[PDB]
């Protein structure tokens, strides 16, 4: 079985511990980060990780993240959760990059089944 973590990164604290929690009773590894910056000054460290983003403000979306992410160079298969009917953000997060995008609000089953597609990508 592969041992990778799924690394959280949102905004708005009680939905960040949400998401994160879920998954932790389906048994992943889980890793909450604070901020979109707190993820991008560990990403050079992350080893076999999914990214799943949870960004609402419009200053660091999970797009500009992917984007930064490029840019130092690293590649970590991302998710990019969606706001309720944000058609350009969904579009964005896959010209982006992303695995795939999840628009709010989810069933536990699709996400989960996302980072599981998305965790395939994991050499």
């Amino acid at each position: 079985m592969q041992d990778y973590t799924v690394h959280i990164v949102d905004d708005e604290e009680p939905v960040r511990k949400s998401l994160a929690f879920m998954l932790t009773m389906n048994g992943f590894a889980v890793k909450m980060h604070q901020s979109a910056e707190a993820f991008l000054a560990f990403a050079p460290d992350v080893r076999n990780g999914v990214l799943v983003t949870d960004l609402r403000m419009p200053d660091m979306s999970g797009v500009e993240l992917l984007r930064n992410l490029g840019d130092l160079k690293i590649n970590i298969p991302s998710i990019v959760i969606t706001g309720h009917g944000d058609v350009p953000m969904a579009v964005e997060a896959m010209k982006a990059g992303a695995v795939d995008f999840i628009e709010k609000p989810f069933e536990d089953t699709v996400i989960i089944e996302a980072i599981e597609r998305a965790s395939e990508h994991l050499v």
